[PDB]
């Protein structure tokens, strides 16, 4: 129910949340803390580089800009590492994960506060992949999944079952716990007891 986002990275970071959170400038050090209700589905928190937002809090964003404000409401623009969580409660049961089907822009750590049996604990992806991304999947400030650069069925896996690529390879690679492709389910499905734990989101662990 609670989920409690830092920054760590030697640089600012707005953090943004939905359904529920929004948005919040947050420079290394500084916490934002999230209230998440049973219930909530389809939800993520991720972070948005090299902002300038004026004092309305409106401006643009280089990467995971929500449509030009600091309180997100709608989803932000690839390539954004994502913290995808829903509290369902007709199972009782957190379903989680860290995805890169949207990209990659900043490392972080998605861990719930009370870990227990092996798909119910802390997950990371930090490795270089701004670093080492192919020349084709490269953009300001991240790397985009190879549905968003080429789209198709392919790698974005609409017209039925698929597998992993050459270039989702890329990315589970270097982050194996997180989603790479569509249906990359098996290695990046997660899933806690319902209330035993509350969440924690760090950006550059």
């Amino acid at each position: 129910a609670t989920i409690e986002v830092r920054n760590n990275c030697p640089y600012t970071v707005w953090a943004a949340s939905t359904p529920i959170g929004g948005g919040r400038r947050l420079d290394r050090g500084q916490t934002w803390v999230i209230n998440a209700p049973r219930g909530t589905k389809m939800a993520r928190v991720w972070g948005r580089t090299n902002c300038n937002f004026n004092a309305a809090g409106r401006g643009t964003c280089q990467t995971g800009d929500c449509g030009g404000v600091l309180q997100c409401t709608g989803w932000g623009k690839p390539p954004n590492t994502l913290a995808e969580y829903a509290l369902d409660q007709f199972s009782g049961l957190d379903f989680w994960d860290i995805s890169l089907v949207d990209g990659f822009n900043i490392p972080m750590t998605f861990a719930p506060t009370n870990p227990s049996g092996g798909k119910c604990h802390a997950i990371h992806c930090t490795a270089n992949i701004n670093g080492e991304c192919p020349r084709e999947l490269r953009v300001p400030g991240g790397c985009n999944n190879p549905c968003t650069t080429f789209g198709g069925q392919q790698y974005c896996c609409t017209q039925g079952p698929c597998g992993p690529t050459f270039f989702s390879k890329f990315f589970k690679q270097r982050c194996p716990d997180a989603y790479s492709y569509p249906q990359d389910d098996p290695t990046s499905t997660f899933t806690c007891p319902g209330g035993s734990t509350n969440y924690r989101v760090i950006f550059c662990p």
